[PDB]
């Protein structure tokens, strides 16, 4: 069966782990344990196709930035996550996109931009701002809440549908 190598990236605390765990294990992690690098695998059916999602949950802590080249080389598609209540995390997306672009030597890497924590009312990144950024990258923008599950499957499954247009 087809295997898809997804990599979840973004600044510390944006909810990369919560999103991945919600998708794979169907619960919300409330506590905050910073990630080094974890792997998850799951067989799912997406648009009639049985496939294997291999998901890499990466570090947002900048201390671990040296590990990025390795996982950007291997990954097929990237979920670029910021939090809608964290402007700096949105500004941090460009550094991720730029390094992906370098490592892949491509302006056409499968990616989805994800605005997470949409359940929180302390929004500092408006949907339109993020839509604009995604448009410049040629990729979709989707908002999610790992807490309520809103948009979680949509985000990861869309990343799969992007890998498929390539
Ligand atoms: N209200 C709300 N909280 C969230 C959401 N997603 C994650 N969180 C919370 O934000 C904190 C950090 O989440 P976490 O998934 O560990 O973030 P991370 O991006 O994986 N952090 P790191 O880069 O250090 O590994 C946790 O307390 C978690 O419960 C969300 O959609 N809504
Ligand atoms: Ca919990
Ligand atoms: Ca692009
Ligand atoms: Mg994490
Ligand atoms: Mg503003």
């Amino acid at each position: 069966m087809t295997e898809y190598k997804l990599v979840v990236v973004g600044a510390g605390g944006v909810g990369k782990s919560a999103l991945t765990i919600q998708l794979i294990q169907n619960h919300f992690v409330d506590e905050y344990d910073p990630t080094i690098e974890d792997s998850y695998r799951k067989q799912v059916v997406i648009d009639g196709e049985t496939c294997l999602l291999d998901i890499l949950d990466t570090a947002g802590q900048e201390e671990y930035s040296a590990m990025r080249d390795q996982y950007m080389r291997t990954g097929e598609g990237f979920l670029c996550v910021f939090a809608i209540n964290n402007t700096k995390s949105f500004e941090d997306i460009h550094q991720y996109r730029e390094q992906i672009k370098r490592v892949k030597d491509s302006d056409d890497v499968p990616m989805v931009l994800v605005g997470n924590k949409c359940d929180l009312a302390a929004r500092t990144v408006e949907s339109r701002q993020a839509q604009d950024l995604a448009r410049s990258y040629g990729i979709p923008y989707i908002e999610t809440s790992a807490k309520t599950r809103q948009g979680v499957e949509d985000a990861f499954y869309t990343l799969v549908r992007e890998i498929r247009q390539h």
